[PDB]
């Protein structure tokens, strides 16, 4: 049997230096994980022992922390070149920055190809990007070839920044036509590696006819065999096998997000490029693994004009930021106004005729908010200021909640009103009125938000069985705080933009800012 | 005895074409005024008449129309120097582009000097701007000298932008000195040129000892001996006399604003520059007056860019801005709701610890918003668009009232409610909730305003007696609309910002815009 070892990582947003276990800063660094120099040590001893091996990614490198911020994908290509990266797929946030950001750092510095077989362009952008993302690569291993067809979101547009000259496809319909492309070439042995999430491999795998295995991301997906080695509780088996349409045995693959995990799959293949066998589980990168010495040295080289840039003035606030627990978990805060404003801005996406933009929403657990900020310091706003105020490295995410979910997360909000807990919701594009003086699950009075199938935004009734695009913290999608009903009951959940940048962003964009209490929260 | 023409400007306003009778934009050529053109026909025909002749300008060059947000006082300086001004005073909106927008455009350029002898500057400022406007200037006259000593609002700060390095002293302690010193050095003719306002004026024409003459401006004030020529009404004799401290008779001039007069006082002095007596009146500039054939073909030359700027991309909307009559006649709408959040971010100015803005609330009349904006042009908003908007060539001033005179607005806002009248408010820093169902006059039921003395932005209750600021229309500081409650109580006015460049700047600052309707006006 001819053996591979397929590598794969996906959703590494922007972790190049290791990271706590729950992924945010690394404190204790006897226990930290991940990071590009443990990753380097790992695939360094890997292709050591094991003839045949790619080293694939999912897509979702950039976006994460102030290395993106900085260095906006130059990090990316210099780094996934340092790890002699064999492929990678177009992920939704490599959109962040539009065409252009993905262009001039990615796709012009990275020495391996970039994947994508549902993205075509129009106008003169198809003659600016062509050939600097490919469909499929051909690639020689061993004696061997094996084709790797890239796939990405086709809910992109929603999801990032990709601008209006670049259409996302259905991706089982794109795939199709490439794979039984490359059987007429003799190319019998195909990964197909992209970034739509696991609900998607799965049917990739059941109906694209010819795909091997599938190398998955997007949905930060945990799959494992046996007893898990961390705190992340497995969706499935690694790998997770597909029965395909014309009956093979098909594995899907994902390594969950952020670094912590090497994907480590070995595949047997016969003579005619059939799946014999599939084995293997995501290696836990944890400290017992060193962080190569000379990818470290780079690192901590880099990592200057990070702390440089950590202490620049990125705009001026008039106003006092008003993030304190006294203010944020008893009333509205104009700490928590300004972050969901910041929240919907960075939610400004492409729209049809059909809305002014398709999210109007926000809310924000006021126990997230960790620091005010002072405006005696001639109004400066640094990124460690806002590192202050937003501390646990999450992201702001896009949710669809019934308006049934929702008046059940603002009863949770003050279910036990009135001794300084984290649930509190501040708003955006919400206005609420609390009735203490009501039972617990009774206290929510009037409940309005801003239109989005409107061309004039305007607040109305919420209505229980209308399904809302919410932006909120990945902590709140988890059901952090005891938001059980938002985890429960969510029928669409995508992982946004780093909380400090989206903050960082918008204040950069709005120079000066003065955020009120205006009225979004009010009690009878 | 000696005698002297002075001819004098003061608040042109930008207005380098001729203009209506109101001084909005020229419509029927015929019955059209002012404008550099026809100001520089009537200089000439005086020069040729009188051989002892200044020319001087009171300031407020800057400021009122696209002109100004075009060239950016190049066409101030370039239009000064071809009238051959012999001294300008610096106003307040000299300042409007800050220092570095009023050193490299006019003080740079300016063949005449330019004075105000109550300016202070520190810091690396001061050596870069020493010597670039004088406190006052001898100018050689015939065989005699005259001493022109200039002075500018103290009130500055608050009306323009000059940033914190620049100190505004009281008028009269800073002129003493300087006219001592003139006495000194054997100039016994003395006249003030400064912008402060006609009653600052008077206190200069009483209090400063050995001022001949005072020539003013910032309030617009039109004086007039004999019957008015047109429909400004006079608010006393031209000059008018001041009685000195130590008894003399001292004339004061202004000729009211926007270039339709030309101001023209004859002074006859004695050996000892003793005044025997002064008269004289404003020249109203009408069509009997050509426009002179060169500087015309000069204005219609520069006008080119002006008419390219006018078409070109400002900024984007992803929402309609509903400008309807139907909407901003009866209720809140978006498009009101951008003006009066335009009209607060122009009047950021520099705080105290003691408040996070001196101004924090605006009304405007739904009557003159003129034109919706449709947000199906690619999102595109020109200036073209907002002159549809914004048709009358207003400003957006500055006024302190009393709470119970604002209260007193807001009835008026609704006395005769369902008829499409003008006088609806819509309002920026003001929560208003009216009942219908209640008398004309006791409608408003709940009255709630920003916060300005406060470092976090917050709604409280109107208070009768307190006086709060208010940005608003020219046309309702002056009573239009029946707001005869505003001209009549009001403690403090002063003119603005072009209303159009004001909404311009806005949306250019920030980029891309979406504003709501948000309950800042409800009906119970
Ligand atoms: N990882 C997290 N992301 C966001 N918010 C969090 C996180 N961990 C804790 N919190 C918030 O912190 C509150 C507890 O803060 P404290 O009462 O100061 O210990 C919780 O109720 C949450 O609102
Ligand atoms: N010069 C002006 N400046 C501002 N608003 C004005 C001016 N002239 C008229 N208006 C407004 O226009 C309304 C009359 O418009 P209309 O009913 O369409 O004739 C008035 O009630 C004012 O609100
Ligand atoms: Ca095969
Ligand atoms: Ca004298
Ligand atoms: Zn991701
Ligand atoms: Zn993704
Ligand atoms: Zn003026
Ligand atoms: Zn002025």
């Amino acid at each position: 049997p001819w053996e591979l070892t397929i590598l794969h990582t996906n959703d590494v947003h922007s972790r190049l230096e290791q990271t706590s276990e729950d992924s945010s800063k690394c404190v204790d660094a006897s226990r930290c994980m991940g990071g590009v120099a443990r990753l380097f040590t790992k695939v360094q001893q890997i292709r050591r022992a094991e003839p045949n091996v790619l080293l694939l990614d999912a897509g979702d490198q950039y976006q994460g922390t102030i290395w993106f911020t900085v260095y906006k994908g130059a990090e990316v290509a210099h780094f996934m070149n340092a790890l002699r990266y064999d492929a990678m797929a177009l992920g939704n946030h490599e959109f962040d920055n539009g065409v252009e950001g993905l262009i001039e750092p990615l796709l012009k510095e990275a020495k391996f190809p970039i994947l994508s077989a549902n993205i075509s362009a129009s106008g003169p952008l198809a003659s600016q990007i062509s050939g600097l993302y490919l469909p499929y690569k051909v690639l020689p291993v061993g004696d061997e070839v094996v084709g790797i067809v890239g796939y990405t979101s086709k809910e992109t547009p929603f999801l990032s920044n990709p601008g209006t000259n670049l259409v996302f496809e259905d991706e089982i319909t794109a795939l199709q036509p490439e794979v039984d492309k490359l059987k007429t070439l003799n190319v019998n042995k195909i990964i197909a590696l992209g970034h739509s999430g696991f609900e998607m491999d799965k049917l990739i795998a059941q109906k694209v006819r010819g795909v091997d295995v599938v190398v998955g991301g997007h949905s930060n997906t945990f799959l494992y065999t046996g007893n898990p080695p961390s705190k992340e509780v497995p969706a499935g088996k690694y790998p997770f096998i597909v029965t395909s349409d014309d009956g093979r045995k098909v594995p899907v693959v994902q390594a969950y997000a952020f670094g912590k995990y090497l994907g480590y799959l070995k595949i047997e293949f016969d003579e005619r490029g059939n799946v014999i066998s599939s084995h293997g589980n995501p290696i836990l990168l944890d400290s017992s693994i060193p962080e190569d010495p000379s990818i470290k040295a780079d690192i901590n080289k880099w990592r200057i004009k990070l702390d440089d840039y950590s202490t620049q003035e990125l705009g001026k606030t008039i106003v006092y930021l008003d993030g304190s627990s006294q203010s944020c978990r008893f009333r509205e805060c104009n700490m928590g106004n300004l972050i969901c404003d910041a929240m919907i801005n960075n939610n400004l996406r492409h729209a049809d005729e059909m809305f002014w933009n398709h999210v109007s929403m926000c809310i924000l657990n006021g126990g997230g908010i960790r620091s005010p900020i002072d405006e005696r310091n001639d109004g400066t706003i640094t990124w460690e200021n806002l590192a202050a105020v937003l501390p646990f490295g999450g992201t702001f995410d896009l949710v669809q909640l019934k308006g049934s979910t929702l008046k059940k997360a603002f009863e949770h909000s003050v279910h036990r009103y009135g001794q300084s807990t984290g649930e509190f919701l501040q708003v955006g594009g919400i206005h609420v009125v609390y009735d203490l003086s009501r039972k617990p699950g009774d206290r929510v009075v009037k409940l309005d938000v801003l239109c989005t199938s409107c061309r004039v935004p305007s607040y109305d009734p919420l209505k229980m069985d209308e399904v809302y695009k919410v932006i909120l913290p990945n902590f709140l999608a988890n059901g952090g705080d005891g938001f059980q009903m938002i985890k429960d009951e969510l029928l669409r959940h995508d992982s946004g933009d780093q909380d400090i940048n989206v903050v960082s962003t918008y204040i950069s964009k709005m120079k000066v800012i003065y955020p009120a209490v205006e009225g979004r929260i009010k009690f009878s």
